[PDB]
């Protein structure tokens, strides 16, 4: 019931369709911004 990086979850590799959202922790020396631009996401199927 009760930094951060929230990364989408994708079905396949094209990222067309969007099941959910996962919070993960973000190490010691890495960046959110970068983790943001890079496009860094999830997949279900590849």
């Amino acid at each position: 019931k009760q930094s951060v990086v929230t990364l989408p979850v994708y079905l396949n590799f094209t990222r067309a369709d969007l099941i959910f959202t996962v919070d993960f922790e973000i190490a010691t020396k890495e960046d959110p911004r970068s983790f943001y631009e890079r496009g860094v996401a999830v997949l279900c199927t590849e």
